[PDB]
């Protein structure tokens, strides 16, 4: 009755005179929730409970998205005057970390905005996640494992860290949930990737003054130490690995300086293979004058080495030593091009390094005019050089997904591209169901 | 249990295979119907199968849309090559027409 | 009867509100009096059409997007002070909501 009769009704736009439909619904649920909870019944853990109260808390908040989203209308405001917010409270954030796995979760996000809806009761909230990192604690810093409890209590807990961005945390409070979410959850419910897409996730409302910082700071220490083996290693699904953490701490001083870490790799000699590279990773902190002492150690010189030395961000400057080396590389490639078109074969780099040339010289990374003198070789080097008379009909769009942001704000700087690539995307958003597309037509061209 | 699922893979560009969710929505749907007329019971004219029968074809007919301009890549093209959009036959024209009213119907259009 | 209306507090929405079709072909330059801007405050539309440079653009609704035919949505994107506010409002609610309208409007027009 809340999928037409309330939810086409509000297209109708009918309004309910006395109680609504939604206000049945969420007290009925809680009545049922006493009734269960109170009397102390065991029906309360089996599926069925959860899949209603999954679909009951999952129809409302599109209800309140829908009338969110439908008009400007005048007759709401005589009776409904200064909206009153629909208020999550203590019980259904509870409801729903208890109820809901995390794709569950992803759905409700991507359906209706979760998060233009106010939250009440901040306080009960925080209790109740320091008690959940109390409890996470306790039950990872003992040798004994309760599993039948933790095959329960970890889906709780995920679903929680996850609901949690919404609310405001006071710092001392969430320095606790910092530390069990960083240092006590299991590796194996939970990979060292998404724990930064977890962190990431809990610092867009608020901030994390020093402490936090800190507490980030003895993370990366203890990460660092943990690499001195020559077999572990770090493993991913979701992409980003641990570099992304120093980015989030590069976001928020930019002038960190690293202390512990500076001392770990102060000792570094050689033999180690491994554990170096995890340190060259955090570039652009370690101090100064460790920067420049330990860096300056295994550099890499050779040319077609010094490529993959770049792509990394080992390499950013082009010397003009480098510029000569690049140039070398470059003018092996026109060579043995000149020899292809001879003959009439095509050869192309397995890693297009010449693609990263013209992606880097279009940033103005290279400076010669033997660049312009090599014209000719590359579609995309010949559309970053000079897009005044490149042929556009050889143009791909499918290399608009490998572009990042600066790249892009860039490219539609240009003023050669400009048009002709808002008629390529047009045709690709009129010809194809693909949102990558869709989006980087909106947040730039348009 | 059906819908979301399928409303979350028509975000992600996942694709189904076998039995979709959509041929299990419409056979379970049909069953219900003919059951119902068949053994010549009044219940039929309850407000609540007026419902369902309105969601079930309002999934099928979006998940039609979407497959009409669903990007068929490699393997899509190799299995369900020559795209065919959900046939609307008599009798879902005869189910629309008995349990809808105005509004549904314009929503549809729009969405 | 408007200085007297808003002395009264009542705002007619009439049916034959034509004073908004006024300013519709006012805004297609069929009218050429100045008496228009002496009638500037009186109907958000009118305002729209007629006075654009101060106009707030936080009353615009954009279901009034459905109504205007080609060429009055050509020359609505033909001005200069429109365009800008208008693209604004277009994107937030293309975003925002399912109606397939915006998009051909956004895309044919505007863009």
């Amino acid at each position: 009755e809340l999928t037409n009769k309330v939810r086409s009704e509000m297209s109708e736009g009918s309004y309910s005179f006395g109680m609504s439909s939604d206000i049945v619904v969420l007290l009925r649920l809680y009545d049922n929730l006493r009734f269960l909870y109170e009397n102390c019944l065991w029906s309360v853990s089996f599926h069925e409970f959860h899949q209603y109260i999954r679909n009951s808390m999952s129809l409302l908040i599109e209800k309140a998205e829908y009338e969110r989203t439908r008009d400007i209308d005048e007759l709401g405001f005589s009776f409904f005057g200064k909206k009153s917010g629909f208020f999550m409270e203590y019980y259904d954030f509870v409801n729903i970390s208890r109820h809901f796995k995390i794709d569950d979760i992803k759905n409700l996000e991507r359906s209706c905005s979760i998060d233009k809806i106010r939250f009440g009761e901040q306080e009960k909230i925080e209790e109740y996640l320091v008690g959940i990192a109390e409890e996470i604690t306790k039950q990872f810093s003992a040798n004994g494992m309760n599993v039948v409890f933790y095959t329960q209590f970890i889906s709780e807990a995920k679903a929680a860290l996850y609901f949690a961005k919404y609310v405001k945390l006071s710092e001392e409070g969430l320095g606790k949930i910092v530390k069990a979410l960083l240092f006590y959850f299991p590796e194996r419910d939970l990979d060292i990737g998404k724990r930064y897409v977890w962190l990431e996730r809990l610092t867009k409302c608020n901030e994390l003054p020093k402490s936090i910082i800190s507490i980030i700071d003895d993370f990366l220490v203890l990460q660092a130490e943990k690499h001195i083996d020559q077999n572990y290693s770090e493993v991913s699904s979701n992409g980003l690995y641990s570099r992304d953490y120093g980015a989030l701490i590069k976001h928020f001083e930019k002038n960190f300086i690293s202390k512990r870490l500076s001392e770990i790799t102060l000792c570094l000699t050689q033999d180690k293979q491994k554990q170096i590279d995890f340190l060259f990773k955090l570039l652009p902190l370690l101090s100064t004058n460790a920067k420049s002492h330990l860096l300056s150690f295994k550099s890499v010189e050779n040319i077609n080495d010094l490529m993959n030395g770049i792509r990394i961000g080992l390499i950013d400057e082009f010397t003009p030593e480098h510029e000569e080396l690049i140039i070398e590389y470059l003018e092996t490639r026109k060579v043995n091009y000149i020899v292809e078109k001879e003959k009439g074969i095509q050869t192309f780099s397995s890693n297009d390094y010449m693609s990263t040339f013209g992606i880097w010289y279009f940033l103005e990374e290279i400076n010669n005019s033997k660049m312009e003198e090599f014209i000719g070789m590359d579609d995309q080097y010949d559309f970053f050089v000079d897009p005044e008379n490149f042929d556009y009909k050889k143009f791909i769009p499918s290399w608009l997904k490998n572009y990042n942001d600066k790249l892009l704000g860039k490219i539609a700087g240009n003023k050669h591209m400009k048009h002709h690539v808002i008629e390529v995307l047009k045709e690709r958003v009129k010809n194809s169901n693909d949102k990558r597309y869709l989006e980087i037509l909106m947040n730039y061209f348009i």
